[PDB]
């Protein structure tokens, strides 16, 4: 459909794609997350680390942000 | 640009759409590589500790990465 100037469609449209991009962000938070709290990690000037029992609370949360203020975006759009 | 079922407008669209998408996305990062990057925090059961001084990769290549699944996607669709 088109909030203007702008139309989108993987068609049945809009809905179909960016209920689509939040599924495919949200499951490489989890992901992301997962990996990272098993993990510690050094690389040249720039070390890193994560440790859990479980909620992956600050990075999750800012990037389901980002990416559901992209959808009111893309709709408003 | 379209390919399909998809057809994707903001007019005029395509590269910069994209573009657009490319550069909030690597803001993002860097945004929560610096902030993060002097951090050293703990809520809940849960807690990550990030230390720099030059460089700011896996968090960076795997974000970067992303960027660029969404666009094959969307060069793809």
């Amino acid at each position: 459909v088109s909030r203007t100037p702008m139309k989108v469609k993987v068609g049945p449209s809009s809905v179909w794609f960016v209920s689509l991009f939040i599924g495919l962000m949200l499951i490489g938070l989890i992901w992301l997350m997962v990996f990272q709290l098993a993990a510690i990690g050094s690389q040249a000037p720039t070390a890193l680390n994560w440790m859990a029992q479980l909620g992956p609370w600050n990075y999750a949360i800012a990037f389901a942000f980002m990416i559901t203020g992209l959808l009111l975006t893309m709709r408003w759009h």
